[PDB]
């Protein structure tokens, strides 16, 4: 599990995060709590890129219910909060936050070693 597809940063290094996924899971026995979340920092799909990154940590939420949050951290400005919420046991899982310090374009973003 792990693709998140792409972020789009704007012209003055945001991007806004905004994502559903049913193939990760902050539950069940496969959970990506505890992964490494990370984001390349090179714009498009070219090899060599530097990563930020954050390790996806638990936050206090109810019960069946999930909340997780990870602070990516990279090179000169790159960084942002990215939060993750399921409902229910291995149900979908919501991705939002934002990332700033970013090129303008496509930054390719996903969960390592999941």
């Amino acid at each position: 599990a792990g693709d998140l597809g792409n972020v789009t940063a704007d012209k003055d290094g945001v991007a806004d995060v905004s994502i559903e996924d049913s193939v990760i899971s902050l539950s069940g026995d496969h959970s990506i709590i505890g992964r490494t979340l990370v984001v390349h920092e090179k714009a498009g799909a070219g090899a060599g890129s530097r990563l930020a990154s954050g390790v996806i940590g638990i936050a206090q939420a109810g019960a069946g219910a999930t909340k997780a949050v990870a602070v990516l951290k990279g090179d000169g400005p790159v960084q942002g909060i990215i939060n993750f919420e399921q409902k229910e046991s291995n149900g979908p899982v919501k991705v939002w936050g934002s990332i700033k310090g970013l090129t303008e374009g496509l930054h390719g973003f996903h969960v390592h070693g999941a």
